[PDB]
């Protein structure tokens, strides 16, 4: 779809068979959700916002359909504020900012 | 234009003598400039991201250069570690996100 920019663009995302409301967060480098479950293994990391610095947990190769379209990528999982899919999976389902 | 999510949407911007490099940031609810002595009025704010909140100035109808299209709108000022074109200003120049 073409989502237009004078609301927040929220979506609905498929993770785990779980339906979450994620936001399509192009000034993101990761893809970063609410404290959840996944299974695997996972790594932990530090990432930089504009408040400063937090700690997550790294899953990687998780599947995520988001609003119809399939990913499989990074998961960044910790203290953000709203879940955010960022660039690693906005460019894996083929979306683009245009004017 | 198109924009393509490989590498960060940093786009030139322009406010006053001063050219910038800003993201095109859907995440974003409104634009966030790094530090820089504006002229006017302005009030203080407090925004919050991953790692907390920052404080900054928020200042009313400052035009910008975007890519070439005229915006004017809120800018607030603080201590970003990026300058940050939100979607106040991007509805402005007509963006929207496709896929
Ligand atoms: C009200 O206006 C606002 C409020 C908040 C923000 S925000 O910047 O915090 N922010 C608002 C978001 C924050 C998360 C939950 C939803 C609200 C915009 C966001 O795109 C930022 C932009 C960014 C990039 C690099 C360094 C600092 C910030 N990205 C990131 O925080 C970010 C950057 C790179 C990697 C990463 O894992 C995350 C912007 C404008």
């Amino acid at each position: 779809p073409q989502i237009t920019l004078w609301k927040r663009p929220l979506v609905t995302i498929r993770i785990g068979g779980q339906l979450k409301e994620a936001l399509l967060d192009t000034g993101a480098d990761d893809t970063v959700l609410e404290e959840m479950n996944l299974p695997g293994k996972w790594k932990p990391k530090m990432i930089g916002g504009i408040g400063g610095f937090i700690k997550v947990r790294q899953y990687d190769q998780i599947p995520i359909e988001i609003c119809g379209h399939k990913a499989i990528g990074t998961v960044l999982v910790g203290p953000t504020p709203v879940n955010i899919i960022g660039r690693n999976l906005l460019t894996q389902i083929g979306c683009t900012l245009n004017f």
